[PDB]
């Protein structure tokens, strides 16, 4: 298994996941319309983040990256668009560093760059918060590049992968840079406990994995929950993908129990991702210059 | 409803699995009768403000878990130790108080005095957060439709819920200075090492302190999300529970040896502070 692939089931399986969020969440998502100037805002801080790493991105690239961030936040709920503009940049110069080579990942260089994007956006004390989460995510992505931890977790079970991931996927540190956008208690509480993460992470991680799975196969990826599963086997990728979907349900069904404004933004991001996912370059094919490794 | 019927099954149950997957046994920090009596007026000057005494009985009770379920062979900050201590007993007070005796004003202080005493910088901030984030989850989630939806629908939501509430993601975040070692600070800092430890704690405190919860109306205990009454549904629930921690202490073994250790101590040595401690024997 290196150039496996769920083509057979793309069709099917979109249908699928938009007819469980049209039953379970309703609600469609609206993606943020960033003026002519903060998306060049946006776009100026992240080639500077980025740039003492020596690698050119275009704005095209900085632009599939930014679409999760327009697609997949709460515009409902929105009040500080400072730390919108934050998210939109921190996102984006992380996933480079996803996309990344890790001979590539200059820390000394980097670290920097992330606190000083973290003081321009946030007060003193979100500001911390945000640092650290960058900071944790871009060390894990680090940390367990090659290693046998990471065997581990996402070779033994859905619920071994599915922890590894809700650091790993981003969403932890998705939560503890985005409440400041909302300035609302419950919800801050909820990201810094990490208990908004864990009620996330399946809905983007399943999501995620499907529609990116031929691009890890090729690149030797091990982490995405489908390679628990023999997707050329039919029965056997159907039973999986149903229990993934089970997974999904159970999670939103969850978190319609918290408070309506919480729940309005942790289903926004969920079906959010899902409309990004879907309709994004990065996802239409397994290598192109919007999702090829950034290598050597 | 009681699990007394299973009490002496089950213990031996978690033994024999302990020792198969586990083996090396727990051992019990010994503190200087200087250390204890530090760690006791901390402890009591923390709670002072809110108004309860406790006693001295009641302190070495609580200490309990934090003087068997450390990794003795590798601490080399006996300050951080101390924090450990007064930090959870302080917290155990909060977990058994009525959420009206719960004064934020007054007790977020006397946390932050802790941690800036026995901490760095760093590492004060860190702890810090980490208890104002678990005393104040405890009080959100009394009564609250949150708790009883992830209590009541499946193991998984339970479990993540007791992540954070269980306070084992505060135990890690305020005993990576005890160690030093940084792979077991990062997977503090993600919080890796909480999830990675949650089941083999949450499972074997639920079984021992289900009688007290019930009898006090407490939801948070996954044996509730069985028919205790019915034997066969109860040895199905509790080998599936079983198989859990078998799992992730499985898993834990693929940490580097340090960390793997500090994990598995702290499964373990709870589960032995568990059945032999006043705290877990009546209601
Ligand atoms: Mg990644
Ligand atoms: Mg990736
Ligand atoms: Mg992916
Ligand atoms: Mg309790
Ligand atoms: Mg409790
Ligand atoms: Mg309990």
């Amino acid at each position: 298994i290196g150039r496996s692939s769920v083509r057979p089931y793309l069709e099917e399986c979109t249908r699928r996941f938009q007819e469980m969020f049209d039953r379970h969440v309703v609600t469609r998502p609206t993606k943020v319309e960033l003026t002519d100037a903060e998306l060049r805002e946006v776009i100026d801080d992240c080639n500077a983040a980025v740039a003492p790493l020596g690698k050119t991105v275009s704005d095209e690239r900085w632009i599939s990256y930014v679409g999760v961030v327009l697609w997949s936040q709460s515009p409902r709920h929105i009040k500080d668009m400072e730390a919108f503009k934050a998210v939109c940049v921190l996102n984006c110069v992380t996933f480079v560093w996803d996309d990344m080579d890790p001979a590539l990942h200059d820390f000394g260089l980097f670290l920097p760059q992330l606190r000083k994007i973290c003081e321009k956006y946030y007060g003193p004390e979100d500001a911390e918060v945000a640092y650290e989460a960058a900071r944790a995510f871009v060390t894990s992505d680090h940390m367990f590049r090659d290693s046998p931890i990471k065997a581990a977790l996402c070779t033994t079970s859905p619920e071994q992968y599915f922890r590894f991931r809700v650091t790993d996927i981003g969403v932890d540190f998705w939560m503890k840079m985005s409440y400041p956008i909302y300035r609302h208690p419950e919800f801050t509480e909820h990201a810094k406990t990490s208990l908004a993460a864990r009620m996330t992470t399946r809905g983007l991680t399943i999501v995620n994995d499907f529609y990116s799975y031929d691009r890890e196969v090729s690149l030797g990826q091990i982490t995405n929950c489908f390679r628990l599963c023999d997707v050329s086997d039919e029965t056997a990728f159907k039973e999986f993908f149903q229990a993934r979907l089970d997974d999904m349900i159970e999670d939103i069904e969850c978190i319609k129990a918290f408070d309506q404004l919480t729940q309005d933004v942790f289903l926004d991001l969920i079906y959010g991702n899902f409309v990004w996912t879907t309709s994004n370059k990065r996802y239409k094919t397994a290598v192109n210059d919007v999702n090829s490794r950034i290598q050597a």
